[PDB]
DNA sequence: CCCGCCCGGGCATGGGGCCG
DNA sequence: CGGCCCCATGCCCGGGCGGG
């Protein structure tokens, strides 16, 4: 068909479903998150980490990399550009989490990835709280 | 620059610049937000309201309508869909705000519009908090 | 007046995959 | 290997329709 609007990243069953160039980051996060990456039925989706920066390509790899039961990235999006001026675009990715601890852990995971991979770009991040749970079931 | 990644909606100098379909909501929101729509240079961008639903077109109208000094919508994006199945995509729009009062007002403003216009679709929403301020200057 | 839902066109890729 | 490439791709515009 004809896409007019963004589509959600498709979830993985096999590691093959994850695009090859993003596989190491993905694997890293798995090992990093451990049990915290599995879906916990009792938790509801109230948290996120927003990652942002000027490079959409790296952000896409990050989005492709965080896909798990309890940690799910949305697609690459962007922030409003502040000036009435059209400025350098600031891209972002929301990584949704089922609790606060996991979101902090997610932040730190990406930091450690950057530490091990100098050529990866340095992303800004912030913890996000939602008053009401998101329909991520 | 980066045609395959999303672009931040463009600001309006005057009301004629607002795309036609979004213009009624835009007018209404302007009047409802009142002084709170103007930028307060002391405030930092720590809040948002996320609106979500299944109509990307409705959400596009909302995104275009909320563009002000202190209220700035991002583009139409979507949430991850939890199951590895075919389920309706849930689209969303983050509307960024310079303080908490204003975000409450934004939430309310859309509720009012929906109350005046029963043909309009009912958007779910939540207030959103950031630990660190966003680079909306 | 405004609603949801529909459609075609156009840009400049940029990332999966080949080859040096 | 890992740097490089090129056309399937991801994005956005804006008009239109029948209806309440």
């Amino acid at each position: 068909p004809h896409p007019r609007y963004q589509q959600p990243p498709v979830p993985y069953r096999q590691i093959d479903d994850c695009p090859a160039k993003a596989r190491p980051q993905h694997i890293f996060y798995q090992q990093f998150l451990g049990k915290d990456g599995r879906r916990d039925p009792k938790c509801q989706w109230e948290f996120a980490v927003i990652f942002w920066g000027n490079d959409p390509y790296g952000l896409k790899k990050l989005s492709q990399a965080f896909q798990f039961g309890g940690v799910k990235a949305g697609p690459v999006s962007c922030l409003p550009h502040p000036g009435p001026d059209q400025s350098p675009i600031t891209y972002c990715v929301y990584v949704y989490c089922q609790n606060a601890a996991t979101s902090k852990k997610v932040q730190m995971a990406r930091l450690e990835w950057e530490a091990s991979h100098p050529l990866a770009g340095n992303l800004q991040s912030s913890i996000v709280s939602f008053d009401d749970p998101l329909p991520l079931t």
